[PDB]
């Protein structure tokens, strides 16, 4: 069995949910129809490391419909949907992923996506978080200098370092010969992208890399629209609270905060915003939101939402000043936006999964969601498929561009070209009934663009 | 054991949830504090027939805190929350309710709320749907005319009639004796209020009844704000679908439909509305919604919501014209807004509990929610506590008024007096931080009102 | 010349503006087309007393297209548009109206609409404010008892009383014989309607009267939609102020205040509301508005809008606490919502017409619009034609109903029947592209209405 | 008299309006207070060419309060407010501007800002549209090559070239001598910035230039918020039309179109959008607007707004398909968004100033605003002061930076540094009551920024 999944019997269920997801992921489905004849990924052998969910499944089969051969693993030990994995295997793709897998299994499975049968090699990486890429790069270094895997600080490292030693025993140059076949990497997260920029700095980047995280279509959907669609859903599943008439404070008015504010206001909450950036604060104010400090908000608001990407924006003294049964949640950085640690010295009482009462020295209670982790993933189900369709359609056009024209690119990190970012948007228009107009020749000349785009300058903010 | 519940062990859990709910139900709690000293319900013996949930538990303990003696049953066989029932019993109230009870047990439990110890009788009814009222009125007539309980249309009538026949054997004047002791009824639903108006018309109403359904505070919260708060919640739990960019059609632009349109629009849907009432249609047009026909919408919309209270507003031929994986749901009348029965001829495939695929001959599928029953109750959790607080504060003030001043009233159906309706609203203001202003003497005279209210004429529409 | 206008030469201009207004008044234009064949007003001789504007002109010619003969005057000395009057005369209708006419001329012109040539008599009154109706009723009394015009308090009375004495000299029973021919009155304002209710009380109402002021379509358009369309326009014409980011306080959250709040929020103002009615306050709160006292708002808000219909809701001490260059206006009762009188002791400095600086003892200035009169009429141009189309379409269907079936009605004040209120709405649907649906027989029975309406019970609030 | 204005008598009026405007322009006023002591512009001699309005007067006196010596002209022959010019002259600034001046007078006035007394020279240019900059650059080249001012395309060039030829006769090196003294230019318009980038490309830029057009604060206020605030204002002054229930189409969904759509929707219009950019189109779809074609909209919409910056986006055949009395206007490029010229073949009829009927052969009419020029400027009063405060605070900070630190800059076009852009926003917060928060040291390090800013990376889109 060239796969490791929870239970292949879950395949039929997975296929039914794939069939449903496809309708909500028109960008991916339309790429299949458009590039059918050309088979642009014929000859591509893609190693993929990305949350093994139903939506990722639609991406896998798009890559296959375009001609790719694919091996897949999850980028997280808990994010796999076992029935999705099952259905993808049943359809003929090696998957090494199950929910609740150990760290040892995680790093093993990250090797498996790079062990192709019949003397073959992966020639593309599709990554989320950069673990797959990190494995080849660090393993290659360990070949020359074992010391780099000699002193593991944490738990993830013990498992990573150990897995590398195990493969160096199979083949003393296990990693470098595999790295030599990679034609391109496409990466979609902030952390993965930071890692690539550092490799480039260190002269350690041996192929072109596409930063897809910073495209307009990916960032708007992943940040603004995705969280707008999901904040209130998580709050309601957890608490069933009435939103109308409540004071809700959103910390941060970037893309995530903008979406949060908009959804809360759409239900009749009074929305306050906190900010450290005066441009963002002024944007919030021009939408009729009151811009306040968290000190001011702390004893007044009913609902607190953190969207700053920063550290301890809701702190011990804020919570201490809070109203009884104030609801506190986080939709920003995966942790530490709220100082949950500083409340651990007080009585807690579980209300239900991902919902807890914290009881302060005076008997005043606060309701905390997902233990200060991401409310949209802990109390709801994360981004809807249409949102993920925009992210994954980016990843797909990036794979096509590097596999197909990667020789035109240096061994550097590149943001997706505007014309492909525009194409991502265009691929989603028919689903939602939007009719795109066309410039005439005179009009294209008049505003100084090609009829085919790109339509805006690189500095354009949308 | 003067109670029948699922499991008395659930009491501690129920008490924890009651403690949470109280903070979201300020009308009930503030009533407890305001009327504490007066104990206006001392000497009241209330037979209640109302969904035995955590929220109803808060109402029950409010009635008790005001001096009432109380016995309770559910008005529905499936709506009971067993931990709620348990906590209320443990706190000293007879309850006759558990989730999933039978129709035989249902009607028996309806008798038990009228069986008081120490030779005492119920003197007040707090009703939802009118079953408690019906039992006594039908049963009383059946004492002198067994023909009324002779021809059961219906599985519910079969159970009802049996229980009457069974009690007639114990005492030929079981109902009669009890009916004569009722000083008043308070009723909060359309169905219950229709039954009362019909009794009044027939001269069969032997006590004053308060119609609390048609109060402004009750109708607004129960119809408009409640459904606004919970429509999308149900759709998202069921489907996790992206709302932005979708065409959603709402059939009906009354209170319910107004709330629906408003929540869908708040998330970036294009909202279309159908209507038969030109006034309601013009209202919709003035908020920027296109007013369309269901025939026009059938093959164009992505989301269908029925809010008409009418019959087969989505029919077989509409569903057949629908777009593949269109979502169809009902938030209006309990059933028959959608012609679900006409699709039973087709293969169905369950997606998950309360979510079904209907497969048409050409392979096109429709996603139907809650089998065409109520999506906010089937796929979500129903109205939030603050909403129910408005309905139940209406019931409480109605009980106080009829118990303490019923002599002032005739044997008719009255809508809650405007000043009590205003009181319901007022009791909810402190929670949401709304500061009410006071008229001066000059100002009250200038507009022709008392400083204490009521503030509007009886025909005022708000 | 059976007319008195400013200048008949203005007719061509007026006709051009009539032709423009008709497109925006589909209710009136559609009545013409629908009732063409029937000529329901053939035999009607309508005396009309209503602001002689372009929009009223479209009403006059609708009445004529339906078969009426008409004589017209203004209900206000300043509201006439001279080119409208000119165009209506040129088309063959006697008009007695010009802007800036004296009180003597006003009362003379009110007689002229009741002096028909060739021994004829008016048999219908179309009134706004009840002056026309008052003339006949009071004149009739003076015939029997001169004392009722013996002691005039004010300026309007001196002119009224004098005009009556003058006509009693022509014909000692000038009024009563004219009153005897009136088959019906239709009245559209609050004041006019109060006067009718008082006549009825006093047994002094000799014909049926329609209160059109309280119809749903007239009240929603005249109160809510009209002021929503126009508040910000008046503020901007006067001040050119940026609305976004300002705190704007609306006193009152009835129909006018509701519209005001909604328009201000639509431009990104932070909107606060004050209220004395807790139901209205709770409505405001459920839309996310903060409900505050004027004492709280006075030193904080940038923009103050009064919509209460009450007395001195913005008072001396409020203005004294105001921020420098706060803008103060009134869209409610025609005066005394603001205590402008109490500021008259302080320096004023005109900024431009209808805009004044008030300079307080400490040098802090406030900007007052229209001297505390109606901002939408003083700084903008009042209600748009579509709004007036709803009012006047009411007046027209009321005229048709009383002329045509007035024998079915007692000599009482009646609100317009719901089926005619619905018809008003329906007549406006085609213009705005709204497609009204139709009940089937089964559906009409199911919800208990006729297919033709009315569709809602009398107590329905919309 | 070192000035040329319409009437110095208008000065007191102008001063009154300047005093009002100041309260709505907190960025300029707060700059005066903050930099008072430092007098950073002491030694600066600023030649300004910018619309001589009341708002520009506030900018001028801010520059003076900071130590600058200043001479001023308008950048447009018709934009001058004569009372503003007068007040600024009376307060001691040479101004060369009056409303309705000729092109000959225009260019002469442009020379006068460069003629300083006591043998001194301008050392800074504050420009709008780039005419002041062009004069010196073109004129300098013309000294050594008279061919550049030999072939005038254009009535404006005829005037420009004459004035250069006239000054060349007085001094063959008139421009040269002056050009060499310029330390910097600040430019705020698209046209001016394009000219600067073209000079830079040709190596013809002898000093650092700040592009203030593309700052976030300038572009947002000038493009989005400014047009949002004033679109409907213009339409209503022109037509007094009802907006609710109308279909309004906005061509373009960039900054301007985004603001338009938002204001129209806020009043209950159904808003459709056209676009050629799929990203912008998806943005519109995500806010619930239908994205349509102008061909589809042509015969359906009631209101047409062009915001594309493109050429003939409304053409002859669109207008011919339009609904009778459709309103057509342009808020985008100064002209040629609508093919007005193609309708000159038809009879026109003026409705009023800036409002015209275009009469088609079949008698169908279209209402065109401002003859297809800018409706916010033609039918209203342009941007409000708070908006202009953001543009002019940008200019002020740009002047301070180039004057005090220009040595740090090369002879290129720079966009305003992000930290100054942030400063513009910050300076506007106190007015609107927005409370900015401060990062702690730990928080600044955690997200990788200085506590003082800048807070975002250069590619951040807001
Ligand atoms: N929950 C999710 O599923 C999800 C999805 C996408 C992104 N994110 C995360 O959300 C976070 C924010 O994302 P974004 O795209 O909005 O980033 P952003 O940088 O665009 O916006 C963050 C905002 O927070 C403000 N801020 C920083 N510190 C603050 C403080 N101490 N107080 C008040 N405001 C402060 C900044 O000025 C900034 O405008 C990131 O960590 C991102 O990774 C989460
Ligand atoms: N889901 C819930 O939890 C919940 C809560 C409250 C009320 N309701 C129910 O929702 C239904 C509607 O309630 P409401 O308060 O909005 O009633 P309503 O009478 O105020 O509104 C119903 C609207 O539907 C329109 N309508 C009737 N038949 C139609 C048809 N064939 N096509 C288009 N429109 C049609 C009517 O003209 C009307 O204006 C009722 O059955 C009510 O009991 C449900
Ligand atoms: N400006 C116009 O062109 C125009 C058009 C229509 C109506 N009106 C007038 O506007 C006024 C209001 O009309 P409406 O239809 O909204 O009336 P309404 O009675 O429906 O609403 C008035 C509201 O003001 C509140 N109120 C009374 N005194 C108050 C106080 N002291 N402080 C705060 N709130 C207070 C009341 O509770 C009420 O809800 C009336 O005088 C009406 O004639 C003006
Ligand atoms: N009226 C004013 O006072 C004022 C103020 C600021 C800017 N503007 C002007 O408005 C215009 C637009 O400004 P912006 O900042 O929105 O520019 P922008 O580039 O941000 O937006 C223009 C939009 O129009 C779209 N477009 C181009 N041709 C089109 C076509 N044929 N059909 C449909 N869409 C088309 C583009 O795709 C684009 O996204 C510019 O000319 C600008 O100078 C006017």
């Amino acid at each position: 069995q060239d796969y490791v999944v929870a239970d292949i019997a879950l395949a039929g269920w997975g296929r039914k949910e794939l069939n449903i997801a496809e309708t909500e992921m028109p960008g991916l489905v339309q790429i299949r129809d458009e590039y059918k004849a050309q088979q642009p990924l014929k000859g591509a052998r893609i190693a993929g490391s990305l949350h093994m969910t139903i939506q990722t499944g639609v991406l896998i089969e798009t890559l296959k419909a375009l001609g790719a051969d694919v091996r897949w693993a999850s980028c997280n030990i808990f994010s796999t949907q076992d029935h999705a994995a099952a259905a993808i295997v049943e359809a003929g793709t090696p998957v090494f992923a199950f929910k609740g897998e150990s760290l040892d299994e995680y790093w093993e499975f990250s090797h498996r996506i790079f062990e192709w049968p019949n003397g073959e090699f992966a020639n593309m990486i599709l990554d989320d978080g950069g673990d797959a890429t990190l494995l080849l790069i660090l393993g290659s270094k360990a070949e020359k200098d074992r010391s780099v895997i000699a002193r593991p600080t944490n738990e993830e490292e013990v498992a990573l370092f150990k897995s590398i030693e195990r493969h160096l025993e199979i083949d003393g140059s296990w990693y470098s010969k595999r790295l030599a076949h990679i034609k391109g990497v496409t990466e979609e997260t902030t952390t993965g992208v930071h890692r690539l920029y550092q490799m480039e700095k260190d002269g350690r980047l041996p192929f072109p890399a596409f930063n897809v995280n910073d495209s307009v279509t990916k960032s708007k959907f992943d940040n603004l629209y995705g969280c707008r669609e999901s904040l209130v859903d998580g709050i309601k599943r957890a608490t069933d609270v009435m939103i109308a008439g409540k004071i809700a404070v959103v910390a941060g008015y970037g893309d995530v905060g903008k979406g949060c504010a908009q959804s809360l206001r759409g239900l009749g909450a009074t929305v306050w915003v906190t900010e450290i950036d005066p441009i963002c604060a002024l944007q919030a104010a021009m939408e009729g939101y009151r811009v306040v400090t968290m000190e001011y908000a702390a004893d007044k608001a009913d609902i607190f939402v953190t969207a700053t990407g920063n550290y301890h924006v809701i702190n011990h003294d804020h919570m201490k000043a809070m109203r009884h049964n104030a609801i506190v949640c986080n939709i920003g950085h995966f942790d530490s936006e709220i100082d949950v640690a500083s409340t651990r010295q007080y009585q807690w009482e579980n209300i239900k999964p991902q919902v807890d009462h914290i009881i302060f020295p005076d008997g005043k209670r606060v309701i905390l969601l997902a233990e200060g982790r991401l409310v949209n993933l802990g109390c709801a189900t994360g981004h809807p498929s249409f949102v993920m369709s925009n992210s994954f359609t980016n990843q797909t056009l990036a794979q096509i561009e590097l596999f197909t024209r990667g020789g035109e690119y240096a061994n550097k990190v590149y943001v997706l070209p505007k014309h492909l970012d525009e194409k991502v948007a265009r691929l989603h228009l028919a689903r939602i009934g939007a009719q795109l107009s066309e410039l005439s020749d005179d009009q294209a000349a008049y505003i100084g663009v090609s009829k085919a785009g790109p339509f805006k300058p690189d500095h354009y903010r949308y």
